[PDB]
């Protein structure tokens, strides 16, 4: 044929939901043969006309995406290619919000989506602090500073150097330097050690908010533009509790598998077991309510204020999920 396979058709039908919060990302992972990041990135690049805008050869895009997807670990429960695909797709929906219409350049949009795609690549499924405490090679290479996030960037960029992988080959040096700086600034902002300063800056921006040509945010300097993109990808990274409950609970199962495996490695080595990593002293439900109350709701309430009323349904889902987890605590 020159026509898709029946499995390719069922996948194409699921990918019609790519512009919606609550995409069936686990179903896309199954239908694509464990290629959700490649098919979601390819769909988004075609939808936003990024191949034409950036003169990206389609074979180069697909080669890079498969290579990037292959550097995520299928034997890590949470920080895998499905999480990367989910953050990409969630960023893509946030970039389309009414309040940001015509705000960002094509290069800023490419930076946010590419950053989302690479932001956890080659994640070993243990925390920065675990890597530091174990004298791991990664912690030594990055001098204990944003160890994982430095690594994700270095890998994401180094893979551009593999055979037919340079998706930026037709960008000018000016475009490449601007893109690279923005991608670095965004992925380094995914380190949870930066969360309280990012949130403080987002709150300051909401308090001093300006809108222009009616209803659209005014961002007239790099500091403000990069801060919104950093907070946007950080919101996407912390989006699991804002999703329909069938999706959220799969994310909770996966993060707790990864945390409990780290806690097993800590216990067996005589280390202090990290917060929420002890399967013998766990409350999954209390931990989700704490996560929402102290991290996810303060961030998403502030994001919702910046883009008000655009994120009202996302904030309502978060509040409903929080009440659901609270109601299951013995
Ligand atoms: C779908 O689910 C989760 C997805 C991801 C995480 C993460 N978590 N983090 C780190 C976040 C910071 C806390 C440590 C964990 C690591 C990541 O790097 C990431 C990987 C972002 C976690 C998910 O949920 C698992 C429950 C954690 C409970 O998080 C909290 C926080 C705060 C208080 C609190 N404060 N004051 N009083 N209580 C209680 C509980
Ligand atoms: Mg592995
Ligand atoms: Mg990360
Ligand atoms: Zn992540």
């Amino acid at each position: 044929f020159g026509v898709k396979t029946e499995q390719e058709d069922v996948l194409a039908k699921e990918l019609e939901d790519v512009n919606k919060w609550g995409l069936h990302v686990f179903r896309i992972a199954e239908l694509s043969g464990n290629r959700p990041l490649t098919v979601i990135m390819h769909t988004i690049f075609q939808e936003r006309d990024l191949l034409k805008t950036f003169k990206i050869p389609v074979d180069t895009l697909i080669t890079y995406l498969m290579t990037l997807e292959d550097h995520y670990h299928a034997d890590v429960a949470y920080h895998n290619n499905i999480h990367a695909a989910d953050v990409v797709q969630s960023t893509h929906v946030l970039l389309s919000t009414p309040a940001l219409e015509a705000v960002f350049t094509d290069l800023e949009i490419l930076a946010a989506i590419f950053a989302s795609a690479i932001h956890d690549v080659d994640h070993p499924g243990v925390s920065n602090q675990f890597l530091i405490n174990t004298n791991s090679e990664l912690a030594l290479m990055y001098n204990d500073s944003s160890v994982l996030e430095n690594h994700h960037l270095a890998v994401g960029f180094k893979l551009l150097q593999e055979e037919n992988c340079d998706i930026f080959q037709n960008l000018t040096k000016k475009q490449r330097q601007s893109l690279r700086k923005m991608v670095i600034d965004i992925v380094l902002a995914t380190d949870m050690s930066k969360h309280m300063n990012l949130l403080a800056d987002l709150k300051t921006m909401v308090e001093t908010k300006k809108v222009t040509s009616s209803g659209v945010l005014l961002l007239d300097n790099y500091s403000d533009r990069i801060q919104v993109l950093q907070n946007m990808v950080h919101c996407a990274d912390l989006s699991n509790p804002t999703k329909p409950l069938q999706l959220y609970r799969q994310w909770t199962d996966r993060i707790m598998e990864e945390f409990f495996r780290q806690g097993d490695r800590e216990r067996e080595r005589g280390m202090e077991i990290s917060p929420m990593c002890d399967k013998h002293n766990a409350s999954v439900e209390k931990s989700q309510v704490g996560f929402i109350d102290y991290i996810v709701h303060p961030l998403w309430e502030t994001w919702a204020d910046l883009v008000h009323p655009d994120a009202q349904d996302i904030l309502d889902t978060l509040e409903d999920n929080r009440e659901w987890y609270q109601s299951t605590i013995p």
